């Protein structure tokens, strides 16, 4: 299948990304606490629901929330301010809270069932968010021996995610609060300037700049 691209809501960030985040890929955003990673996730969860000519993929969203940071009210605000019905937008976001890293891994398997269920509806899954990708792995795999073990478990989790992205034409978007290997397709470093600034890592070589607004994010 030909890939799709989901606009972020920011023209600046979209250019940095070549149009938006890609389906059949894992995009990792990483940066310190408060950089805006979860804001970007909320914005994408709305943008993907737009029709293709408006930068969306008429898609549903699966959201694996590991830090209890999903906020329906924020979805409502973003949807309303972009001309969309808040309750309809929320209906197409399927959220599961991951209790620990093992549960988080199982939730990826369960996600495949929902992806199959919606595959031939008018709104197939087009975005799968994991926020935070790494928080449970950080708290559980710690101390001598943990670097190898944690990295192996993460890699396998990411391989499961890559398979869903590639098999079912989905954009996977993951967040990571920050010498280690990484297996995401594209890594985006995000930092706070009221501006937020994004740079592609190990990959346009410039930087994108955007604001957090009532529309999610925008230039």
């Amino acid at each position: 299948a030909t890939i799709g691209r989901i606009s972020t809501g920011s023209k600046s960030l979209d250019k940095l990304l070549g149009g938006g985040i890609e389906t059949q890929a894992i995009t990792e955003v990483f940066g310190e606490f408060g950089s805006g990673k979860t804001q970007l996730a909320h914005t994408l969860a709305v943008m993907v629901q737009l029709p293709p000519e408006e930068g969306g993929l008429n898609g549903s969203v699966i959201w694996i929330d590991t830090e209890n940071t999903f906020r329906p009210e924020r979805i409502r605000e973003i949807a309303q301010n972009r001309g969309l019905d808040p309750d309809e937008v929320l209906k197409h976001i399927y959220v599961a809270r991951a209790f620990n890293s093992n549960h988080q891994m199982l939730l990826v398997q369960q996600a495949e069932d929902k992806i199959k269920e919606l595959l031939n509806t008018d709104r197939p899954v087009k975005l799968l968010i994991v926020d935070s990708l790494t928080s449970h792995f950080r708290s559980e795999y710690i101390g001598r021996g943990a670097l190898a073990e944690r990295q192996q478990k993460l890699a396998k989790h990411l391989a499961d995610l890559h398979r869903l992205a590639n098999l079912y034409d989905i954009a996977v978007f993951v967040t990571n609060q920050v010498i280690l290997a990484h297996s995401a397709t594209l890594r985006v470093y995000l930092r706070k300037g009221g501006k937020r600034i994004a740079r592609l890592i190990d990959a346009p070589e410039g930087e994108a700049v955007f604001s957090i607004t009532e529309k999610g994010i925008e230039d």
